[PDB]
């Protein structure tokens, strides 16, 4: 197999700006069998993670882009995972993940968004954001009270939290990826879509071995608690922060070789618009580069 039947459904993965979203309707979050097997993936998987080597060698060597990469999702969505088996076959020189956390108090005494530009990548590299300022969107429209606590935030009571607000933030948010697409940043968001179910297994299966039972916080169940005020709040930010420019992927999270196939895929092709070359010897290099090997084939 190849990336035939595949390139067609990943169209319908990305979110076309200010279409309305159903997520438990329109977007899947299991494979479906009929269009590759785990082993035909794992194959092309594979080759996904050598291309896209090539091109962040080929990125870090241009110097002219760098790379935003948004990995956003609800708990026990795979997003670790993902970002690792992303990252295995990448360089380490040219490549940063940041893990953003709950906030500070030195982040807290700055805009929600400070953080996040302190964080961006340079010329020539790529940035992986496990979780990102959309934060300030999802958990913190679920739990409107912790705006309160956010000097910056300028909400001192709750009932002027309302969906202006969080138009005024979509367009923050747009206005910030507008700018850094405009001066070299491209930016790729995905958003990793586990349902209800597979989440509930995985946090079982969680809770029963040993080697992760230590890791399980129970305070995962609060924000699942929570899943229809968090699909409100995604599909709301999907379909007023996905643009041309900075444009959202919806992927299905249930299975995880495809979700790591399906965004290897797609960031190789988007970087692939870019058209990177390593750069080429000039004759006055290719000279240069002579002289240096008779000179050490010239040794006493
Ligand atoms: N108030 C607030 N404001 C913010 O700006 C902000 N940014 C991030 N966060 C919170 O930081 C917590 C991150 O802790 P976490 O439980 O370690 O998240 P993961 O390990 O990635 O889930 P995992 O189960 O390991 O997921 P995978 O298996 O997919 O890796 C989350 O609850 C986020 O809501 C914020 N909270």
């Amino acid at each position: 197999t190849d990336f035939s039947k595949l390139s067609k459904y990943v169209e319908t993965l990305r979110v076309k700006p200010k279409q309305s979203i159903d997520l438990k309707k329109d977007f899947d979050t299991d494979y479906d069998h009929k269009m590759l097997t785990k082993e035909e993936g794992e194959e092309l998987l594979n080759l996904g993670i050598s291309k896209l080597s090539e091109i962040q060698e080929k990125l870090y060597a241009s110097g002219t882009k760098s790379v935003l990469i948004v990995f956003q999702a609800m708990d026990a969505a795979g997003k670790d995972g993902t970002v690792k088996h992303i990252m295995t076959g990448l360089n380490p020189q040219g490549v940063k993940v940041t893990s953003f956390k709950v906030p500070s108090k030195i982040e807290l005494s700055h805009d929600y968004l400070w953080r996040h530009y302190v964080a961006l990548p340079a010329t020539g590299e790529i940035g992986i954001f496990n979780r990102s300022h959309y934060e300030n969107v999802l958990v913190t429209r679920v739990h409107p009270e912790y705006l309160l606590s956010e000097q910056t935030s300028g909400v001192t009571a709750i009932e002027q939290v309302n969906q202006k607000f969080w138009d005024k933030r979509f367009q923050q948010i747009n206005n910030f990826e507008q700018h850094i697409s405009e001066n070299g940043t491209i930016v790729l968001k995905f958003f990793l879509h586990v349902s209800k179910k597979e989440q509930k297994k995985r946090f079982i299966e969680r809770i029963e071995l040993d080697t992760k039972n230590w890791k399980f916080s129970t305070g995962d169940l609060k924000e699942r608690a929570h899943w229809k005020d968090y699909r409100n709040a995604y599909e709301d930010m999907l379909a007023n922060t996905s643009t041309k420019q900075a444009p959202w992927f919806v992927i299905p999270a249930d299975d995880k070789w495809f979700t790591r196939l399906l965004i290897a895929e797609i960031i190789c092709t988007e970087l692939e618009k870019l058209n990177l070359t390593f750069p080429t010897v000039s004759l006055e290099q290719k000279a240069e580069l002579e002289k240096a090997k008779a000179e050490l084939v010239a040794e006493k």
